[PDB]
Formats: C-alpha cells, structure tokens, sequence
C-alpha cells in the first residue's frame, strides 16, 4: 500500500506495492487503469486527492482485465467519483457479473459487479485531454484481457508506455477446455501481440512480472523487463505447463 | 446440510437447520422460495434430486429478500437448472448488483448477481400448475421485502401457508436515514400487513423468528407462532430500537 | 422543437413545444429532467451549449418516468456526456429494458435502454451545487413515476419548482389488472402526494396537462395550474374513468 | 407468415419468406435459431404449436447475430416460454441493449432488450437431447456474428447443416473505422471460417443470400449456394466494396 510513484510526467503508480493501479493525469481529467482489490477504494482516491485529483476529477476507468484483484473497486469508484468505464464486451459481461462464473475459477474470486459505460473494440483509441489510449486485445488470462498503450514524456522526450495484462495461466486446463475451446491459440497470439507492442516502459498488473520494484523508489524501474522479454518468459512458462500437462 | 422436511402435502424445507428453503412440488413444475446461503446449491439440488426433481424440474424461483444468506445461490441455480427468477423491482435491482450497495450494510454481505426473469407487483399471483402464489410487499428489512403466500393441503386438507420475510433490522439507523427516508413508515405498514396475512401456518426465512425447530421432526412446527404474534414481537423490538435511538 | 424557454433564473425548458425537458444550471454542473423523444439528443445538446453548458457540464439526469416520449435520448446523452442517471427501482428496471414489457403498452414503445447509476428511495434528496432536489414517488401512470422538487429564484425571489409526472391512465385497465393489482390505491395516494408539494411553480412532462404554452414566451406558464389544481384535476378525470370501467 | 418448412428430419423453417427462424426439435426440448422481427413472436409460437412444441418445450434460443430483424422477439419469447439464450460476449451485450448504439447503424434500429443466460466461447458446443450445436465465431456483420452447425438424421441418415450468419457489410465503412479498426481483418478470417464449415446444408438469416426460396416450398433450397460458394461470394463483394472505398 504505497504512496504516489512517478513513472513518467503524467503517469503515476497509485496502487499498493504489489498491485499496479495506474493514474494518468490529463488537463481534461484523470484516468484510472486498474484499481486493485475491492478494498483498495478510498486509498485510491487518497492518492488522487494528494495527486491533485478529486472524485469529480476522475474521468475514466480502463482495465487490464476484470478479476477481483485488478478491478475490485470499479463499482465503488464509479459511485464515489465522476468515473465512467470503458471495456471490451468480454471484460464487460464479466465485470458485470462480479467475476462470477469465471471460465477457470467459477465463483472463487467474485467482486461486486459494475456496468460498463463504453464498449471498446480491438485497436480502438480513447483520447483524454489530448492523451490517446490504444487498446490491444490479448485473450488468454481472460477472454477480455487487454493491453493499453500511450505515449507520455520524461525529460520532454516521448516515452511509449505499454500496460500489459498478465500472460499467466494460474492452474488452468489449457488443452481441450470445453469452456475455452481455443485457449492455446488465443494465448499464442497474445504472446506475439505483447512482443511487438510500442514499448519504452512496460508495467503489469503484478509488478513482479515486469521486474518492477515499486518499493525501490527512483530505482523501482531499473531492472524492469522489456515487452519482448516478459512475452518470451510468459511463453516458456506456458509451453512448460503445456508440456507436463500433455500426458496424464 | 439436512434432509427434506414436509410442511404440507407438497411443501418441503430443503434448506439447513438455520436457513429456510421452501420447495413446492406442482404437477406442471416445482417452485423454490429462497435458497439460503450461496454455498448451498449442491445441497439444494441434492435435496431436490432426492425428492423427485431434476434441474429440468425447477420451474420457478421466488425470494423473500435479496440478501446473501437468503438468495446467495440463485445465480448458480439458474445456470444448473431451467429455473427462472420472479421478483419485485426493488429485489430485482439488488439481486442484480449482488447484494452490493446495501442501504444498511453496503458491500458487507455480497454474493453472485442474478437477473430477474419476471418483475412482479404488489398483490400479483404466480400460478404454477394450479398452485397460486400471491405476493405481499413488506418493505423494511429491505425495500423489496415480500411475503409469499399459498394454500396447500396437509393430510389432504387446505393449509394456508405464509412465507413472511424478516421484519428485523440488524444494526439499522431507523430515523433520519437519508438512504431510506421513509423507513419507520414502511416498517409499521408491513407489521399491519404481516399480521393480516391469510395465516394458517407461518414460515419465515429464519425459523427462529416464527418459532420453528427444523431438526426436531414433526414437532418442528409445534412452538411455531402465528402471523399476529410474529409481527407483534416484531413491532415491540422496533419500537424499543426506535426508543433506544434517542440515546444515539 | 423550440429554442430554450426560461422558467426561472437558472431553470429552462429545452425540449419541444409538446415535450418537457428542463435544464437546471448550478455552480457545480447542469442537471437535466427528462429529455423528450429518443431523437432529441442533439437538439437538447444544442440548447445546453447555447446556455453555456457543454457536454462535460451535464453531470446528472433525472426522470419523471421511463416512457419513450420522456426518457428517450437518455442512453445517448449518457454516451455523449459524462452525465449520470438517478432513479427509483421501478424506473430503473423500466429504463434498463428500453420501455419493453410495459404493464399496459407491452412492446409498442421501446427506446434505447440505459442503466441508472444511482437508485433512490422516496423522499431522497440530491444536491447539485448547493441546490437540493427531492424525489416524491407518485406511482400510477408508471409504478416508478416520480415528482421532482427544487427551489430556484424567479426574481432573485425564491420560487418553489415542482416537476410532477403525469397522473393519467391512457386506456389503462384499472380495476382487476393482474399486471397492477393495486393500481387504484397507488394512484389515489399519488394525487394526495402531488397536491401538497411545495409548489409556487408547476411543470408537467406534457405541458398540455398543467395548462402551459411554451410558445407564449414571456407568459407561457401564466395560465398554468397549481399543484393542487393538477392533482385534483387528475383524480377527477381518474374517478371518471373508474366509473366507466365499473358499470359502463 | 409462412407455415413450417421442413429442411431435414427435425429442422424446420417457422419464420417468413424473407427471414429465417429455425426450429430444431430434439428428444429433450426444441432449440430455436433467430426469431426474425420483433413482432414475430406469436407467429413463431403458433408455428411451434403446429409442430408439437408447447412454450415449455422451447428450451434454448441461439442467434446468428443480435440485430432487430433477426433477434427481434427474443425477449417476448423468453417471457412466454421456459427458453434460455446462449450467445457470445459481443452478441450478449448488443442484445442486452436492444440493438442500440450499433457500431454502424447507431440507434436507428432498436428492439426489446434481452439478457443472455449463457455465454459461449468460440467453438463451444451445446448439447440438447443428444444433438450437438457448435459455435463458430465469424465476426464481421456484427462483432458477435456466429454460425451454428449441428448434424441431424435425415431419413435415418445424419446430415451436416450449417446456419451461417450474414457476411455482408451493407453501408459499412470498412477501412479506418474508429469503432472498428480491425473490421477488414475480422471479415477475412470469417470468410475462411464459413468456407470450411461442416456443410451439407447451408442456411442464412436472409434466405436469398444463400439462394433459398421459401415460396418455392419443397424446391426452396435447390439452387442454393454452398458454404464454400457463399463465403467466397461474400469475400468477392467485400473486395469490390473495399477497393471502391479507397477511391473516396
Ligand atoms: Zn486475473
Ligand atoms: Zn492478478
Ligand atoms: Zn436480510
Ligand atoms: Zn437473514
Ligand atoms: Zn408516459
Ligand atoms: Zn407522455
Ligand atoms: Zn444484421
Ligand atoms: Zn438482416
């Protein structure tokens, strides 16, 4: 449960030390990318207030994916701020039933449900205060898993920021999943997708994945990974769950 | 986990010893009034299968009120049976946001969200194979709190059976409650209603309030109270909570 | 189809000459009350800009009732603006299903559905920029039918503004209606509700019911009935309808 | 207003000349595919009676895509029968908003909204009475466009039927469409998908697009294209629509 952490000029890390919750400050208003656990709600705004943003200053909420530890407070944040939610149809029906009936977890990770305001399509752009957010679909971890890119600045120099959802598969049945018949082929597109993302700075729903150390302060992003690296790691791990899995 | 327990020719208590779950067997389908806690879906069906009812058999699902311990498994149930859900507007909206944003409890007693299939109005009857269920709104415990009544036959003779919702108010602010300006006003009107219900037998979400010993055989409904008595003991505690409210 | 019509110092009519839609401007943002027909999203939006209110400025949307000729463009207004919708449970479920499955009209008037962001109980107050709006439930025309009250100033001289919903029953089955078993007792108390509203200035969804003439510019609401007169006039019309239905 | 039209042993066209509604009767309940125009609910139910399928015998509703002239009466059906709907994320959201905020038609084509009871992934199979229905996503005409393939038993002999959704882009802006950046990419993949469908018999939302003739009765589907032909024909038109588009 950290305090505001500058990543680039208009991008800050506002979610705890082991849970990315990105704040992108635009004149036209603020933007929240993920929000952590259902309980991290007021904390989120706290960092908002000190950051200069107030509830009515919250314009938009984007998600990496609609699970409880990453979209937990979306509903509470909407009630308490000026937030509207933009998500793909997949993230949207899932956000909407509170993470319930999860392809792989069922009801083991339900949060309170929220309604989406906008339905975005793969490669759709969202401009907030002259700041353009591009959506990159990467089905795998969830059918609606998404990647968000945007160019910020550091030294005045343009910095392309890729917010990549997990490429992980926490104990999933990959081959012949009747609930997700083409899981493997989706995940494989997703690896190559992240792999080619306009990436100067990468961040991930879990900071460990990108090698980020939010506790390291000015060093929190010194050994941080590349988009390519994290991709290939994630694949080595999947082909490693897919190998062992084959027989038995 | 208990075994079914006849109450009338076709009414059975398939819940637990501490959570009512009234199963009603009609020729052209079977009704379920409340289903207790969310984790009680297997048992609910378990109890149904062991009573001459498959998933294909659950035709209807009515509820006393949209709280976790009384409507928790309805989402799961629909997904596993051909069950439809009939409920009033107020319960329907609450069912749909998973028990979140509770007037009195907030997100403290959340559960998987479900969509109502039918919206019913005060005094509306639902007939499933010749059995008439008449809806009695009794706002208070929740805005949508209802009393479901129907005639059965015990030993082959008519038994008018009232499934009155909780008239309780665990930890509520009664007056000056901005989220429920007319609370006291509604609670009073409900007692008068709960008291004038066509009452031969009285069943309630929590067996205690009606005075029912579920795990005590056919002598379970021996110390069970009347409608009148239940609302009487209901107003008494309220008027004393309203009185204990001038303090704080 | 007209240009903005001022009612009070910060309260304008912006719909059409046959359809009411009120813009209430406050130091914290605009508040809209009904919107007319689905096709009117752009007109209303013109007027608001004419009035110095930009889309970002619309923050709240209130409704008399969720019929197509009054709640029509609400869904698009939500997409085109950051406004949020507040409504009671009945009006929230009827709005969410675009008007379909009407208790009396069925599916003959559907419009783009929408989600209420906030559900409100009877007598609940909402404050926008120091101004307070109070919801008065007046069930009948629709079971969600709401009267909205606030006070402005017509001469730097406080006027009580009452926006009350229709009290009509256009071809409604009154007594014996299975979709509305208690229609008669709701209307009745609804009359007695409208009658006693704080009401210097009265407005109705249909100008033609509270004797307004949006063309009359300077006067217009000068031969306009009072709340007592409206209320009384409806039950008169109402008590005429029942009479017929009964013996006739 | 056409009487049922036998397509195979247990597959009928119960719609109209111009629009395709398929009834697949199975040991365990009947399945329906598309319903046509919003007002077509009673006609279907009538045709369903003329085939021994009572409202309670309707179990599952499937969809090509959630446009008005194909999914129009799905909500009245769900209300008048014990039928449930299975659909993908894309379709389920468009259906949940009545065909409003269309990516290409906006809100000019609106119908009663309906909730999905089940969400399917690409290539997910749904069995009803031993009969297996497989979903093939063919994103294009709508993002949620789907093709359903089942195998009947014509005259004791199985048959491989293919209900492929429209593959048209009527008036669509194909290149650089803000709401649909990967449109063209999506279609190409969808042309491929239709081409290779298990396809003895091919049927389409609009009969003519697969050159059926519902007035031709027994003839009806005699000079009717093959999946292979249909697809490539659709790709052909798409190529001309594209190139012609690039030249302003
Ligand atoms: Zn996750
Ligand atoms: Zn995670
Ligand atoms: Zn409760
Ligand atoms: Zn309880
Ligand atoms: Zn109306
Ligand atoms: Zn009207
Ligand atoms: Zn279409
Ligand atoms: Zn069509």
């Amino acid at each position: 449960p950290m305090a505001p952490l500058q990543i680039a000029d208009h991008t800050w890390q506002i979610g705890t030390e082991d849970l990315t919750a990105l704040l992108v400050q635009t004149p036209d208003g603020a933007v929240l990318l993920d929000g952590g656990m259902p309980q991290m709600a007021s904390h989120l705004l706290d960092n908002m207030k000190a950051r200069g943003v107030t509830p009515r200053d919250l314009r938009l909420i984007l998600l990496s994916h609609a699970h409880a530890n990453h979209a937990g407070p979306v509903a509470e944040l909407k009630r308490r701020t000026g937030a509207k939610v933009a998500a793909n149809a997949e993230s949207a029906v899932l956000l909407a039933r509170g993470g319930s009936d999860d392809l792989h977890f069922g009801d083991g990770i339900t949060y309170p449900p929220a309604n989406a305001d906008r339905i975005v399509m793969d490669g759709e752009v969202i401009t907030v205060g002259g700041i353009v957010f591009t959506a990159h679909f990467m089905a795998g971890h969830t059918p609606g898993s998404t990647a968000w890119t945007w160019t910020d600045t550091r030294n005045g120099k343009p910095v392309r920021i890729a917010y990549a959802d997990s490429l992980s598969a926490p104990g999933y049945q990959l081959q012949g999943n009747p609930r997700y018949p083409h899981l493997i082929e989706d995940y494989r597109r997703s690896f190559a997708t992240v792999r080619a993302l306009p990436c100067d700075v990468l961040l991930t729903p879990h900071p460990g994945a990108s090698n980020w150390d939010y506790a390291a302060g000015a060093r929190a992003g010194a050994k941080a990974l590349t988009c390519k690296a994290y991709a290939d790691a994630a694949e080595q791990k999947f082909d490693g769950q897919l190998a062992k899995e084959t027989a038995g």
